[PDB]
């Protein structure tokens, strides 16, 4: 065997089947409308159509060999897959899109390729590929815009073909509106035919309407309907363009809107230009160093038993340098990684101060912190990455003259990325295995006596 | 009896009255402006107008026979309904729209059907039908787009009629702007008249303006006003189109935006392509198997005493296979169905692990789980649908060497849809009837000894 | 005083000063550009300009006599108000807009009314009136759309005047782009002048561009700049139109989106058409009876000491029929009115059932409820409006064989609007005055014995 | 060293390098396409190009001398900065944009300035400056709109240059579509050349299309592609304009939407016009006095150890007049400034009333309050700014006949801005230093006895 739709093989086949479906959606109508296209390159159209039909057949086979999830397990029983396929509307659409209507080439002649129009009924495969690509691609907005542009181009191409067909029905050159006479040297070339039809279609669907006005009632009606199709469908698509660009700007726009609200508040309250500059510097840091997004709000949509792995694969850089995690229990790190709230501190920010509520443990992910003196400048100890502080005031200790108080003040030399671990959480998670707690308050007593 | 507006009969009548109202809103102005329309098909217009008026009268009768809610009860007293009708502005509008202005046909002649313009004053019924359909239809966006297209078409039709009337007032063919001379063979046909007027209206309201420019001051003024009506009203309607398409994409766009934020985080943090593939697979599963929507956020707008029924009608498939619910008390299932949080687990995800906080009971809705050994591969027990686990570590038990600990580790073979029932909730809800609890810890002791 | 800007007198004056400001913003540029406008109606323009200037002077006086809030109190000291006025930029703008530039009529002649262009510098007053109207009017969206249309019209009018002025500078009729020769009988009329200039402006600002193309470099540059002004500013304004219509649809669109999510869930889960019809009926009820909006989310932006008054003025209809409120303490009703959560129940919905957690007291605002038998049909007692139930299981009672249990089952005959009062809240709020509690458990014992 | 990108020097250099990048992005294509531009002002183009290249070199030097943050510290080691520069793609782009392609002037002649097209590869610097300006400027929306207008102008300019180049390739005047013959006196001027090309570009990119239609297939194709570029890219940019105006209106629109929901509720519930006027007055006050924004929601994105400084720099005006803060401990004010919830009370609003739950302490930021008698009018004490009340009922006091009760009723004479400090918070924060608490209940006893 089976293909496992989640796999890469299924996605690759989705591409390989979208190619014929897109080809069919673009060219069947073109060949049906522009007769010279069908006739001049008939030897190539036959090859391409037969290849497309072969790929359609192989796609039907793949649909027979693609497993589905019952009880969460991939069904691998062949006949069960055949039944699941045939019971779905997709099998009906596939049989309809693979009906050998090409036999009508013997009745209607080689000049009627619209018999292959049923081949469009595999559009679903194409759309599936798109909805898969949009999910799996690393450039979701680039692909989304390319998809919208493809839709625009297909719509304009189809409307060009429709215009040319209507000109044919009315008669080429019978009036100033229809496509001019084919017998003209310049206006008889297939290139000119298609490109002028596309020009007309673009002027109509984009509602520019710089083309010769209608003469007959059918022409007036078609032009009204087509200008309305233009207005509505092009507003739809080119406003989807707008929404895609909006969601492209979503993060940056939200960040900038927050900054603007802050600046409005500061200018209204006449906040000192010192503090205004400090705030602007904080936000410039958040942007430049790519910290505007908070991983919590993003990863909250992941499963906890997958977001856990995510956090591990991101923070194993530092949670191996820490003494508590991955050293004593070697598994405890998972119990708290999904609750280590990542904080960022500016240079000179006092994370801790003597005589404060010690309700948070900190793990230094990045940055240089200092166990300073209360004078403000004298740096007693420099804590680099992997260090952990703020854990002594969490625990119950014998001989602690300072209970629930910070034993020292910790300031940040530079921008520090820390993991604030709350006291309640450390309490709750160390209950399972105190084999790490013993050396934890080993460190605790050792630092509390000195 | 009375009609009970909530019923299907009332909605069917809403359709049957919207038909004449829509007919009146489309055709009265057309016949008033295009005199040949009124004259040539007068025998049909008379029949249709009289049928419309009869339906208007029957709609007034229905309004007299439609109950309203006082004290939440449907008023069935006839005279009370007559008073409620006559006291409402709707009765005034109905009498105004049913005034026999057709008598003016004897004074103004058969060429003045705008006397029936008062018939437009039942627009409310039409709109009511729409606002009912949008609520009750299964295709809300299809109907909404059809409604907007109907508004566009009606506006363009009315503007076409207005253009033709203005041409008539100025005189057909008196200058290049107005509709050409009626005496022309081609430009005198009612078909050509209406269709060219519609063409002009479309070019003007869609602000394409490819029509002959104004010559007189009245023409310049009307064209300015009409181009502005075009800009404003068509932006309104065709931006409502945009918002409707947006809300069509709302679920998919939110899902894809979450996936994009996740992928941005993973690529920025250089998350391993293993875990990136796992996350993409999780999201592909959520989409393909239609799990992107969380029933909680959707059904939270339902009444609890209706959302309860909803959850029952959805989850009675599994809550009959469970041993606790619908078996001992047979009513307890409602006390917890509105708090069974549905979770989804990937293949191989450890739902439970030995030596963890047993604070959640799980009911396997769909999927195969395994009571494995801690080695990781040896599957002791396979739990299929209807099974419940994680309930032993909830309860107070005699002789439990493992208190508040998982007696075994449960992993998911495939994608498991479970119902996580919190410990606090099971505690709170079993307090009412311990007739099920006794066999609950029957199972508990039986599994805790073996 | 003083005038007290919050008062109605200040708003009326805002209108009376917006009239000259709007007049000045519309007509000064018109008279400056269309010389015939200035000249032909000079006797009227002089009167209107002098009246506008008098009103400007009276507006300056009002600004001297309008109090401001210092320490939250309206300043009534005259000289303090004069200082507050003169210290503001508004005084500078007012003196600039009232500078007697009309004296230049003696130097530049009566054909130069753009000397009155400084009169536009009172635009602020106009805008203030708008921002006041939008706040105080009952039709905020009608006024907002009218304001946007006024901006569109003013912009188009100004661009028409600019086009005519540029034609004058280049010379009327010197090329096909500029306004045609004034000496023409038809193209020399002030009506034709202004209306064709407005036509050109509309075709340009709405980016239709169906006007004679530029001939000179200045004309090309102006047309480029004006088409870009068109694109940008008209997108701005006519997209503000879109956002205004969106916020017009905001409530209805949110309601309908909730209904659509519900219907999607129900159709996906194959919810029985019984329950689907019940849900659709619930939502039809919510809409038809105007219950889609929840007063909590709306009134949460009001002050509690004003939202309290709001809730009182709305619910004194029923909280006078209740026995506890406004009867014993006569002031207790305010302590709980801001926490009476309004619920709606469908016909047949069991609000209470025997043997359930009695943690909510209910006050029947509207609707008929029944104290039924557990059989389901036998109605023991019918509770109409003003009745209160679910209070016995809240209180501590002697001789209650049923503790924390519902003494009877309450069902809703029809759609009941109730006030669910939580047990914790009744406990917390009755602590202040048990003078009502005594008769409360009077009723309690009386019903618990029978 | 180093430059410290957060500093003002780096931003100034960002401007000084954006000037050549913008110059290059505007003029290289212009000179490449309009040959007369390159030739006539070659002496000036050479100077400007060499100055631009010198500034590019100095920008490369700056990039070598700009520190980056490792461990949150600004790297000042020269060679480390050289490595960080050369290891980034920016160094590749800078070397590519500074390659001396001007040497090709000796081969291709002075008429080929597109060899300087590589100079566009420093676009990043320009964009960086923009993203810095948008952050640091006080007019974010003005700058954003200016940036979008710059993008529009650059796109139109580039498309004008492209049109002129295509006309050159096809041949000037070979058909009606291309730019006319250069040999024409009027259509040969560089001014006319560029300005008509810009006119064509504007008519095409804004999809007005009032220019001579295509004649050749290449012209038709280019016009189709360019009209589509117009539609898509101009919708993008001029809808970004819409979103920028939306976020300009965001605060005012949210405020007005809240007011509209309130007014809809009041008119639907038939709220008395007294209370409707009171609510409208409250909202008029909120707007006029600039209180629609709540500093909590804005400043919650700031760091707590920066939002603290913000609140201090804003509220030190009053927290120096208070007796508790900045007087006894002199540091306690920071422990509670981030939890002082700012409330606003209308004139006559009873903040406190005798016999109520004293769970909030109030600090009068602005406004006159009264310790009144319960009669309602007799004002015992007038509390101005700096005063604090509601603190007696917080504390545990000996001899308090009124426990957890308000000792008096406090009403607001005028609009009072207060700081509501919750009881729990005062309890929690005074635990650290009771040196202020002693005089706190000094005041407490002193007022409780009298
Ligand atoms: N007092 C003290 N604290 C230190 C030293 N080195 C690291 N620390 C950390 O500084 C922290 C300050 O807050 P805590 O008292 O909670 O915990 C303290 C220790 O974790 C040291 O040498 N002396
Ligand atoms: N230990 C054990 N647990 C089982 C077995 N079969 C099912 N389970 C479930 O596995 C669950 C693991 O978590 P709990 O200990 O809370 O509850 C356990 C039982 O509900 C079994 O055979 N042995
Ligand atoms: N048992 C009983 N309850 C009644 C009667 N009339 C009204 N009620 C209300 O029905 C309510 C059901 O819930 P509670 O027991 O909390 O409170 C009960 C009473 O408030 C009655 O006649 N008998
Ligand atoms: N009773 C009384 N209260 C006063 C007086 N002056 C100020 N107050 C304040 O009024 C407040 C009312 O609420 P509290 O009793 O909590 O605290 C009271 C005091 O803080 C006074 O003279 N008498
Ligand atoms: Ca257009």
């Amino acid at each position: 065997v089976v293909i496992d739709p989640s796999g890469n093989t299924y996605y690759n086949w989705l591409f390989c089947i979208t190619l014929p479906v897109m080809y069919n959606w673009t060219m069947v109508i073109a060949r049906a409308c522009f007769d010279e296209l069908q006739s001049d390159y008939l030897e190539y159209w036959l090859i391409l159509d037969y290849v497309s039909d072969i790929v359609y057949l192989i796609d039907m086979f793949v649909r027979t060999r693609t497993g589905y999830l019952e009880q969460g397990l991939l069904v691998k029983e062949e006949l069960k897959l055949i039944n699941k396929y045939k019971s779905n509307l997709q099998f009906k659409l596939d049989v309809l899109s693979l009906i050998p209507t090409d036999l009508l080439y013997f009745k209607l002649g080689w000049n009627y390729p619209e018999i292959r129009l049923n081949r469009l009924l595999r559009f679903s495969r194409m759309f599936e590929f798109f909805q898969r690509t949009e999910t799996r691609t690393n450039y979701p907005n680039i692909f989304r815009i390319s998809n919208l542009v493809m839709y625009i181009v297909i719509i304009i191409h189809w409307n060009a073909c429709v215009f040319y067909s209507i000109s044919k029905a009315i008669g080429f050159g019978n009036d100033t509106w229809v496509y001019p006479d084919i017998n003209d040297p310049e206006f008889g070339r297939l290139a000119r035919k298609y490109v002028y039809s596309l020009y007309w279609s673009t002027l109509t669907l984009t509602t520019i309407g710089q083309t010769p006005p209608p003469v007959r009632d059918s022409e007036y009606v078609f032009v009204v309907v087509d200008f309305l199709i233009g207005v509505l469908i092009f507003a739809t698509i080119v406003g989807n363009i707008g929404s895609m660009i909006s969601n492209m700007n979503a993060a940056r726009a939200e960040f900038q809107a927050r900054i603007d609200a802050i600046k409005q508040y500061m200018h209204f309250r006449n906040v000192s230009k010192d503090m205004e500059k400090r705030v602007i510097k904080w936000f410039d840091y958040l942007w430049t160093n790519k910290k505007t997004v908070d991983e919590k709000e993003v990863l909250k949509y992941l499963p906890d038993k997958l977001r856990a792995e995510i956090a591990i694969n991101v923070h194993l850089d530092t949670l191996k340098k820490v003494r508590i995690f991955a050293d004593c229990e070697a598994g405890l790190l998972v119990e708290l990684v999904l609750k280590l709230q990542p904080q960022v501190y500016s240079p000179g920010d006092y994370i801790c101060k003597k005589g404060d509520i010690g309700r948070e443990m900190y793990i230094i992910k990045e940055g240089k912190l200092a166990v300073v003196a209360d004078d403000g400048v004298t740096q007693f100890v420099v804590l680099s990455d992997g260090s952990y502080f703020g854990e002594i005031s969490i625990l119950n200790i014998k001989g602690s003259k300072a209970g629930n108080r910070r034993t020292a003040n910790i300031k940040s030399i530079g921008y520090s990325d820390l993991f604030c671990l709350s006291k309640d959480d450390l309490m709750e998670a160390l209950t399972e295995y105190p084999d790490a707690k013993t050396m934890l308050e080993e460190k605790g007593k050792q630092i509390l006596m000195k």
